[PDB]
């Protein structure tokens, strides 16, 4: 409530600006639109009005085709995004006032857009201003992004974000998928080998089975290969130990009646893939046709490509979490893939699936879930709810002076702690 009485000092100014904004009849008019006013004159003036008060108060602004724009504050690498709207739905008939003539009651402001979204826009705005008035030492930039087109849902695909920087965190009450960083996208898929049904001479080494990995999203910490050894057991055991030593790994081998069991420990999470290293050792040997192609595939595409590089998809992130092989079915890799907003996974998997068929392998992809914002997990959104709790216990549309100044003091708290650290 140091916040709350900090807002007390700006009361006149807040109501005055809100009045200015409310007096503009920023209702959509598609019939009157033009290049200068792509959703009508009304909304265009409301957007400009925000720019004017920003210029009046020393802030930089940036306009986008006269349909949306932003007010800029603060400094630092991260930008906090606060999205809102100054366009307004029409006045239903029979009000007990003129909807675009703000009436200032003893304790309330009555007009259209008092609730959505002009009250809150001004509230958000004055937060940034008041902090600017105190010469705070900003740690994050802020983009107060203002729209006029109710047909936008702020999608990464909608106009503003077609070209403008994504907020690294933020608040967007109305939007389902606003273009704001949050959760990385996710897919899983399998690389399945075509078993080559072809006779051959008896190899030095035959892979009977390979197993590594329980979950798509964990680094396998264990790998086991079982191998029928034709002649020389002693060299492969010696080389395996040297391999363990050179790559700083734990593992061992067991021999019984010509069956060699090779086992590698590795470290997990979601820290060394045991299966990939074990396949890397197997590539030095003369194996049967199918184990050889299977082992070679992992070396060409998978080994030491934590970040997609070898699949030419790289931060994008790939985990090889399942690895099987037997004589019968011929093995497969189960892949987990994470990616940030702005990676093209379609054309990527296209170039990959196509390029792989060369080696009798094919993609079978699982479900794909694209990158997206999660309000409830947004660091700002949480600080806002923390401050409500910390502070608080369309026809004839009105907003209370107390909701109005409550909102402001709440943005103030949350914004402060996230931008001037707290």
């Amino acid at each position: 409530s140091m916040w709350k009485e900090k807002v007390q000092q700006y009361e006149d100014q807040i109501i005055n600006d809100l009045k200015g904004l409310l007096a503009i009849e920023s209702v959509r008019d598609d019939a009157k639109a033009s290049e200068d006013a792509p959703v009508g004159p009304g909304p265009r003036k409301a957007l400009d009005y925000m720019y004017e008060i920003a210029h009046r108060d020393g802030f930089t602004t940036h306009d986008v085709d006269h349909i949306a724009g932003r007010i800029e504050a603060g400094k630092g690498n991260d930008v906090l995004g606060i999205l809102c709207h100054v366009d307004v739905v029409p006045a239903g008939d029979g009000w007990d006032s003129n909807p675009f003539e703000p009436v200032v009651t003893e304790d309330a402001i009555i007009a259209r857009g008092t609730l959505d979204d002009k009250g809150p826009t001004i509230a958000a705005y004055y937060a940034i201003k008041i902090l600017e008035d105190m010469n705070v030492d900003w740690k994050k930039r802020i983009h107060m992004i203002i729209g006029t087109d109710e047909e936008s849902d702020w999608k990464c695909t909608d106009r503003y974000f077609k070209t403008e920087e994504m907020p690294t965190l933020g608040f967007a009450p109305d939007a389902e998928f606003p273009c704001i960083h949050g959760e990385k996208g996710i897919t899983t898929f399998d690389l399945v080998q075509n078993k080559l049904t072809e006779d051959q001479d008896e190899p030095d080494y035959e892979l009977i089975t390979f197993k590594s990995g329980e979950r798509y999203n964990m680094v396998p910490d264990h790998a086991e290969a079982r191998v029928l050894v034709k002649e020389n057991m002693t060299d492969v055991i010696q080389d395996f130990e040297y391999f363990l030593e050179q790559n700083h790994l734990q593992g061992d081998s067991t021999v019984d009646s010509g069956i060699l069991v090779l086992t590698v420990e590795g470290k997990a999470v979601h820290g060394v893939n045991a299966g990939l290293y074990l396949l890397k050792f197997l590539a030095s040997l003369n194996l049967d046709n199918n184990a050889q192609a299977f082992v070679a595939f992992s070396n060409r595409y998978l080994f030491n490509s934590d970040f997609g590089e070898k699949m030419g998809m790289k931060d994008v992130t790939t985990n090889i979490g399942v690895i099987t092989y037997d004589n019968e079915n011929a093995g497969l890799f189960g892949i987990n893939l994470r990616y940030p907003e702005g990676f093209e996974f379609e054309k990527a998997m296209d170039r990959f699936a196509n390029e792989i068929q060369q080696y009798g392998f094919e993609v079978k992809l699982g479900k794909v879930q694209p990158p997206h914002y999660v309000d409830k997990n947004d660091p700002f959104v949480q600080k806002l709810v923390t401050a409500y709790r910390n502070q608080t216990n369309q026809k004839n549309e009105y907003i209370t002076k107390k909701q109005l100044f409550n909102a402001t003091s709440i943005y103030l708290e949350a914004i402060y702690s996230l931008c001037v650290e707290e």
